């Protein structure tokens, strides 16, 4: 009974296995811009993916992944909330059944058609294994996906995705610049978090954009024609895979901007 999405053994199901499912720090969080606090400490994000080196694009049941050499000081993410340097390990997406829903955080209850992971680990520990049992291992950049025009950056990973289509199934995904799949603007909101997938480990420095990326209808459709299942198996489509938002607690997100 491995975990998944599905409704015997989706999120709601997590927690039997995965007891931190009802911690302290879990992710993600609806943002309530009516409580957000601007904090003026919060310095500007600082981007470096001039070096970044993709290399394969992966189906593993969960999403699609695009991984990355994170061997050196390649593609890193700084500043902001942040002591130290993180590695640009990989990136995936969170999509729903339609248009209407997708995405993992939610900004006053709004959801948007999916959202964007960008996962980094902090070099102080070594490696990615490392890092994530420290409370302060991973920072994982979110950016949401609304509707519209389509996104140039994005089509290399649209494209490509029909040959991916079952569990297992990978191919080569080099010379792809992250750079085309931001957003204008880096102002965001930070708070302290966890994976929203098991093991949920409560190792992130989330930190999200307040500005989303437009991407066409018919390149998000893309997303909905992949499969959950390996091939030669019952067919299921891979559609809803996020997480539901979970209690804030005694946490405070902090906005950086005003
Ligand atoms: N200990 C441990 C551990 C850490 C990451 C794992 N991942 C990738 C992943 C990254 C971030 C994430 O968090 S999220 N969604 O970005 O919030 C969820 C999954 N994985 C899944 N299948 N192959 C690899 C698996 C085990
Ligand atoms: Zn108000
Ligand atoms: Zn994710």
């Amino acid at each position: 009974h491995h975990w998944g999405y599905g409704k015997h053994n989706g999120p709601e199901h997590w927690h039997k296995d995965f007891p931190i499912a009802k911690g302290e720090r879990q992710s993600p969080v609806d943002i309530d811009t009516h409580t957000a606090k601007y904090d003026p400490s919060l310095k500007p994000l600082s981007v470096s993916y001039d070096q970044a080196t993709s290399l394969r694009i992966l189906n593993n049941g969960h999403a699609f992944n695009v991984e990355f050499d994170d061997s050196q000081d390649k593609a890193v993410l700084k500043g902001g909330p942040l002591d130290g340097t993180y590695r640009l390990i990989q990136f995936h997406f969170h999509w729903g059944s339609l248009d209407g829903q997708g995405s993992e955080h939610t900004v006053d209850k709004k959801k948007y058609a999916a959202e964007l992971h960008l996962v980094h680990w902090n070099t102080k520990y070594g490696d990615f294994g490392k890092a994530v049992q420290q409370p302060d291992g991973l920072a994982v950049l979110g950016i949401f996906l609304k509707v519209g025009s389509a996104k140039p950056g994005l089509q290399k990973v649209v494209d490509v995705l029909d040959s991916i289509k079952t569990k297992g199934k990978s191919a080569d995904f080099t010379n792809f610049d992250p750079r085309g799949l931001l957003p204008e603007s880096l102002d965001y909101w930070t708070y302290p978090g966890s994976l929203t997938t098991p093991p949920l480990l409560e190792c992130v420095t989330w930190i999200v954009l307040k500005e989303p990326i437009s991407v066409s209808s018919e390149q998000v459709l893309k997303f909905r024609k992949l499969n959950f299942n390996g091939e030669g198996e019952p067919e299921e489509l891979m559609v809803d895979n996020w997480r539901p938002a979970q209690p804030l607690k005694n946490r405070q997100i902090k906005a950086s901007f005003k």
